[PDB]
């Protein structure tokens, strides 16, 4: 046979990665979890393995992107990169992953309901402002936050994921104009976002005051942001008409209501996150602290 010496444990060898469960999938993507088991005893870490549906050179190019990303990133609050397969005898690439067992934050609280509080609540919005804080280190604009984004790893832990939008911020450049084709998270987008593709860590923000909301809502069926603004501007409007009527909407201050049951300060963060000021919008870290503050408190 043959000696062996491994030196670089970020790369995966298709032939001991065995699959255990379909995940997700989800424009150009798909994700499954795997066992990987080199000592082939039936045994071996669980890991979640994402792979393209279609290897152009442009969705290629954007793949290695996003693995160079997740690979650049390490903190608790964002999914952890383990490395890279190159299957298909070394002519398909897939990205290995930390496994989070309880899925998507949007499908957790969905499901889970009995297990979340507000202090819960808190908690994950802490958790989220850290991570968009770190990646803010990096001039990292994350573009695409929402709770079905954010994943689950426990009942006290949530992780940052989908870094496939992620542009990177030049150090003279304080936003992002990126003119792409196709359906955008329009109901999640900031107003400068929707009219003039501009992105930057103040649309993040703007972004992350509809995660707030969400979070608040607990995911109920009616009060979704798609569903509440199309509320606002007439369940019947399709197309382009839906856009222009959310654009003049939110340029005149119209705004998601506050969700039942949710604390006029926690409401006031998110409208403070909707500003259509850029420059008016809070920090990260201006976000974090605010919400441990309320969360320390608490009598405990
Ligand atoms: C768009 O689809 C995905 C799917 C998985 C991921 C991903 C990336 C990196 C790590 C990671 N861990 C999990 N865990 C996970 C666990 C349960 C479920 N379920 C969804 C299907 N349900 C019927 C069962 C639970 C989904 C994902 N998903 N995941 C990202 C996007």
């Amino acid at each position: 046979s043959g000696a062996f010496e491994d030196r670089d444990p970020t790369q995966f060898e298709e032939r001991h990665l065995k699959f255990l469960q379909q995940l997700g999938k989800g424009n150009f993507g798909s994700v499954e979890m795997c066992r990987y088991d080199p000592l082939q005893d039936n045994t071996g870490e669980v890991v979640a393995v994402k792979k393209l549906q279609h290897s152009t050179e442009e969705h290629l190019r954007d793949f290695e992107r996003e693995i160079e990303i997740l690979k650049s990133l390490q903190h608790d609050n964002i999914v952890k990169y383990k490395g890279v397969c190159y299957s298909a005898g070394r002519r398909n690439l897939k990205l290995i992953m930390e496994y989070l067992p309880y899925g998507s934050l949007r499908d957790y609280l969905q499901k889970h309901k009995e297990r979340i509080d507000h202090i819960k609540l808190l908690q994950y919005t802490s958790q989220i402002c850290k991570g968009m804080e770190y990646l803010g280190t990096k001039r990292y604009i994350h573009r695409d936050l929402a709770t079905r984004n954010i994943l689950v790893e426990n009942e006290n832990r949530v992780k940052i994921g989908d870094f496939g939008l992620t542009k990177v911020l030049p150090q003279d450049k304080e936003y992002y104009k990126v003119k792409e084709p196709g359906e955008s998270p329009i109901f999640w987008y900031a107003p400068e976002s929707l009219t003039e593709s501009k992105f930057s860590v103040a649309s993040d923000v703007w972004s992350f005051g509809v995660v707030l909301y969400e979070l608040f809502t607990y995911i109920e069926k009616s009060k979704s942001p798609p569903a509440e603004f199309m509320r606002m501007i007439g369940n019947d409007k399709q197309g382009q008409m839906i856009v222009f009527h959310l654009i003049e909407l939110l340029k005149n201050n119209g705004r998601l209501p506050r969700p039942d049951g949710c604390p006029d300060e926690i409401y006031m963060i998110m409208t403070e996150c909707w500003n259509n000021n850029v420059n008016q919008r809070p920090s990260f870290r201006d976000l974090a602290l605010r919400v441990d503050q309320i969360r320390d408190n608490m009598a405990g």
